[PDB]
């Protein structure tokens, strides 16, 4: 499973990185227009698996669904939430990859894509923020 | 093309975050390890190029191969990675590419790429945001 796998390839490093923020950091903002920490993770996460959703129902429906999740502690949302967005990437047909989802059109396919490089630019700040938080021995971006 | 299209989606926003750096914040480090303002936009420059010359040519030769303005080596390293970009055909992009020990297609070490371009421009907007500068483009453009 290509797509699963090229998903956890950033995700697990993105995973690694949340965990590296205390609980004193979970608001820190490097300027004062940014997302704090806590913002920038939970927003990764849960863009990825609205995109899943919308690829897995084919609709624009999954906008619909307001998602109250409870938990705060992020280590356990990054784990929930990629559980949550494996076992739909696990399912997804060629089917529903080649199909076009019509939103207020893009084939699933192209929406995947989408939620990926997505994923890719916010890691990409979340490097930033863990460096700026102390650690200095960080993953590489991707595992193999 | 959408090859082309694809990565100037990006690459646009690249160069204008770089136009955002004065020549004072060159040196500008988020970190103490971290890389200078001009590292990373540099990197982000020169490492697209040699992967687009690594799928050229189907060789690692292109690892066997002056200007300091961050403005201008962005203008020229784009138009010459585009250049090669507007070149590329589907044989090159679906042949194995052979150093490394393994292989990859071009197509796959097209996308490498720009995963690489998207991870360290996703850097570079939080380094440009700190400089001071508060209203930034969306991340790609909608090409
Ligand atoms: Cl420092």
């Amino acid at each position: 499973n290509q797509i699963v796998s090229h998903f956890l390839s950033h995700r697990n490093v993105t995973n690694e990185l949340a965990e590296k923020i205390s609980k004193d950091h979970y608001s820190y903002k490097p300027a004062e227009t940014s997302m704090s920490a806590e913002e920038l993770v939970k927003h990764i996460l849960t863009s990825f698996h609205l995109f899943a959703n919308v690829i897995k129902e084919g609709n624009a429906s999954p906008f619909q669904n307001k998602q109250e999740e409870t938990e705060t502690d992020l280590n356990v949302l990054a784990k929930t939430y990629t559980e949550k967005t494996v076992a739909i990437l696990e399912q997804l047909t060629e089917e529903q990859l080649d199909r076009e989802i019509d939103l207020t059109k893009v084939t699933g396919r192209a929406l995947l894509q989408l939620a990926m490089e997505h994923e890719i630019h916010h890691k990409g700040n979340l490097f930033v923020y863990v460096r700026e938080m102390g650690h200095t021995e960080l993953p590489f971006y991707q595992q193999r």
